[PDB]
């Protein structure tokens, strides 16, 4: 599952946690991120990274931390990732080096770190001993999400009946009823910037038994002009001596969910 490197590969990896109320209010969110650098050719070992000048490297809310061998100074003044010791070069063993980390915490009702909103509507059902559930979602991502997995923490006896007419992605399917994990429903696609819903009926003792519901999703692009969800990105890669001398590179921009849930 490790992506292919043609010389310099820069991975920008962000992970998002979030907690919503049943009615859709954001209680909290926390985003962690890291910039990893992989190089496999000694010709390119002796290089520097220029972050997009779109980025405020002094924003206190991002809590930016640089690897202890990176030059804090050049980073802070020039948005430049380079080694303190200008005589040394980066490892050329194709191994991931984390050169920069960041973390952002948003308080209740701040929706700036939320790629996917969530709300639930829940009534007792006719057809089963339990509940009719609708989960409304809305993406604000510019790419589309694939194989999104909603998990309810119950193990019912009768199987789940997905209301395919009242849902948006009609071919949603259950993919797991364990006892340990509970019941997990998968969705093919969530379209960029589009709202949707997932509707179904499920067996359960009482309403609180359905929560917390967890969502799980993931997204990746290899585009060289890619921005992260928080606007993180590379301007250029550049010779450690001749700063006008550009070098070639690829960049992967990921965003995975971790503890993303409705409670
Ligand atoms: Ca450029």
């Amino acid at each position: 599952d490790v992506p292919e490197n043609n010389g310099i590969l820069i991975s920008i990896k962000e992970v998002i946690n979030a907690e919503f109320s049943r009615d859709g209010t954001i209680h909290s969110s926390e985003l962690k991120g890291v910039l990893e650098l992989r190089i496999n050719d000694h010709d390119l070992s002796h290089s520097n990274l220029k972050l997009a000048d779109s980025i405020d490297v002094r924003d206190k809310s991002f809590q930016f931390k640089t690897h202890p061998n990176i030059d804090k100074q050049s980073f802070l003044s020039t948005k430049l990732i380079s080694l303190r010791d200008k005589s040394k070069a980066f490892p050329a063993n194709d191994q991931s080096l984390g050169v920069l980390r960041w973390r952002k915490v948003a308080p209740a009702e701040d929706d700036s770190l939320i790629p996917l909103t969530l709300t639930t509507w829940v009534s007792p059902s006719e057809s089963q001993q339990g509940f009719d559930v609708i989960i409304e979602y809305e993406s604000v991502l510019e790419t589309e999400l694939a194989d999104v997995i909603f998990t309810i923490p119950v193990f019912p006896q009768e199987p789940v009946d997905i209301n395919t007419e009242s849902s948006t992605c009609s071919d949603a399917e259950v993919v797991n009823m364990d006892q340990e994990m509970g019941t997990s429903i998968k969705i093919s696609k969530i379209a960029a910037n589009d709202a949707g819903a997932l509707a179904f009926t499920i067996e359960a003792p009482y309403e609180d038994a359905l929560y917390p519901m967890t969502v799980s999703f993931q997204e990746s692009t290899r585009d060289k002009l890619a921005k992260s969800f928080t606007g993180m990105a590379i301007q250029s890669v550049v010779m450690a001596n001749d700063h006008d001398q550009e070098l070639p590179y690829d960049v992967i921009t990921s965003l995975k969910s971790d503890e993303y849930l409705v409670q």
